[PDB]
């Protein structure tokens, strides 16, 4: 099922503020089910003809999957050089600078919130930071509240 | 009122003051009448607050950021035609940003930003950020509604 239309307009919304005010020169985020599995993925930074060519869809791994499990900021120099990271798949833009976060309501876990290749080829500040968790902060706000499905 | 719900508008108040940089943030959350039913802000101390006494009513330009919700962001608010003026005992504030918190099918009230740091106004950035916010509160309120 497609999301929630409010929903996925808060959450293009949050990524784009996100990408924008942090410089990032890519901004994603994914929304799970309770269970950390990817239900959702909304993106920006990525023309729609390299969207065709790069095809299927992230799983969630690599460093996107530490995320979950350890649910503090993760900022990364090299992202792909890390030792859990699974590599861009073919026709995937080629990525640096990392910054990511886990998108949570107390306790609960929703989904990430990551940027890469701060357009200045620095690496992201703890200013960017802390902006990032309050934007994900928000999309668990949203995730959480987000109008359920109903049959007609 | 509702306090988990009162939880969340504070905390998406405090994400737009803080990232902002602005002195004052409001957000006021009103019935289809308009009748105030949730008010939280930061940035003025208690006893100002007490001062003041009477609570806004949601007139002026807010009144006509419930009439036309469209973001409204201003260098001087007393300066603007719908303003009505600061009761006596508010503190001063002069650069304004406002915006609707909404969902598609209807608008709940206002998110709105005072006196940016360094006398400077707000920005394009700074209203697109508050509007990101604002959507978030938008879909905590209309969950809220959904309860019978
Ligand atoms: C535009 C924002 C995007 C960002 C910030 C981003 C970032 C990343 C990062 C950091 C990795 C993993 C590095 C590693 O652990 O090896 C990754 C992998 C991957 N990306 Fe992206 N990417 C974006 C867009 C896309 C799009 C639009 C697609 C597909 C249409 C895509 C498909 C994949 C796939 C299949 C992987 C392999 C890992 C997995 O399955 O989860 N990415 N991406
Ligand atoms: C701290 C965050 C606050 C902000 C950003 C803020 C801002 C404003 C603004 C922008 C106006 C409209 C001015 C105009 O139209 O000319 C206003 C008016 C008013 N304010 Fe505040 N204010 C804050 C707190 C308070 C507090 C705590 C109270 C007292 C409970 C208060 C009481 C009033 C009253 C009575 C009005 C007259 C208009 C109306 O009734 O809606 N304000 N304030
Ligand atoms: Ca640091």
């Amino acid at each position: 099922g497609a999301m929630d239309p409010d929903l996925e307009a808060t959450l293009r919304a949050i990524v784009h503020s996100a990408t924008s005010l942090v410089d990032a020169r890519y901004g994603a985020m994914g929304v799970h089910d309770r269970q950390h599995r990817v239900l959702h993925f909304v993106y920006e930074g990525i023309d729609e003809e390299t969207v065709r060519r790069i095809g299927h869809l992230p799983k969630g791994l690599g460093v996107i999957g530490l995320l979950i499990e350890d649910p503090k900021p993760l900022r990364l120099d090299d992202v792909s050089a890390h030792p859990a990271s699974i590599g861009f798949p073919p026709y995937h833009p080629p990525m640096r600078t990392f910054l990511g976060v886990p998108v949570r309501v107390r306790d609960e876990s929703f989904g990430t919130l990551y940027l890469t290749d701060k357009t200045n080829g620095q690496p992201f500040s703890d200013d960017d930071e802390v902006l990032v968790q309050a934007l994900a902060a928000a999309a668990g706000i949203a995730v959480a509240n987000a109008r359920l499905y109903q049959q007609a």
